[PDB]
């Protein structure tokens, strides 16, 4: 547990990857979650919910932290199934367009049912569940979050 | 690619966690490769050869870069298995005793020749072949590499 003030957080996103969850979330109707972010990167897009792991938090203990906070419901780390190591780099940062940001993510994949959740509207001011084919579909997705759904970006992720 | 300042490291280090891989490497016999380390964290103990993954690097890039470092033979993370994603705290950290270092690991496994690596004594002042069961055997090997032969504190698959 480590919320970083500013500084510090500015000097880590500059100086190394961000080690972060991703949460490919599907409701009774075969559709995923994504939410419109508010904050950069990809700020703007239509993206999974998800967030980084901080210093000495274990993985068990951030999919605690970090589906309460993204979804609204907190669930183990057991619930999800583990969908690979992937690799985002954004040319912004959360706090300015000075300096890029690199993520390695590990990705999650778990069904719920929509009432269980309670959408929180911190990182994210709409949500929706979107047909695989309609989110690839849409630039308005990032690319990112696209990649989950397409056979050809799993190629080579460690861990599928 | 970018190797850090020590005052940047330092500060990178206390705040968040570092991403790395580690390889679990066979000789044509079937024994496996351990250094006996000279730095901090896990310094004086026998462990895997691995190392962190840089701001803006590929894991691509930083597969190629890493063996090349740790083995003196570079190998393309095609050549590796995927290991698992593993989470090693350690109550020190490269500078000294005045802070915590928390890595979270992706382990590769290969075969190499002997003959083709030239390995390296920056990081381990002697190398030894050892079976899976000798180490497990030998307290003198990290905790943390010798995990990577039993079992699970593991997160995903071993490939194939
Ligand atoms: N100051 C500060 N902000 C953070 C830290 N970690 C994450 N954030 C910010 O908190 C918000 C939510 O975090 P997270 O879900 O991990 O980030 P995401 O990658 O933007 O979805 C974002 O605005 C992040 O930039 C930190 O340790 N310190
Ligand atoms: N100054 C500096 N040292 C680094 C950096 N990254 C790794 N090191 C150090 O370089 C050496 C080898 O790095 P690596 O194999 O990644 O780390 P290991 O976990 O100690 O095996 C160790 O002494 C590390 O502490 C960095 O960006 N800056
Ligand atoms: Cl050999
Ligand atoms: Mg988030
Ligand atoms: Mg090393």
């Amino acid at each position: 547990m480590m919320f970083l003030r500013q500084e510090d957080f500015a000097t880590v996103v500059r100086s190394t990857p961000l080690v972060s969850l991703d949460f490919i979330v599907e409701n009774s109707r075969g559709e995923f979650l994504l939410g419109k972010r508010t904050n950069r990167p990809a700020q703007g897009y239509w993206f999974v919910p998800g967030g980084r792991v901080q210093k000495d938090e274990t993985l068990e203990a951030a999919f605690e932290r970090l589906t309460m906070a993204e979804l609204g419901l907190r669930l183990p780390i057991t619930a999800g199934q583990f969908y690979g190591v992937w690799q985002h780099f954004y040319d912004d940062n959360f706090s300015g367009t000075d300096f890029t940001t690199h993520y390695v993510v590990l990705g999650f994949r778990f069904r719920v049912s929509e009432e269980e959740l309670l959408l929180p509207d911190e990182q994210h001011d709409d949500y929706r569940w979107l047909t695989s084919d309609a989110l690839l579909a849409s630039d308005n997705v990032h690319a990112n979050s696209r990649a989950y759904f397409l056979a050809e970006k799993r190629t080579g992720v460690p861990g599928l």
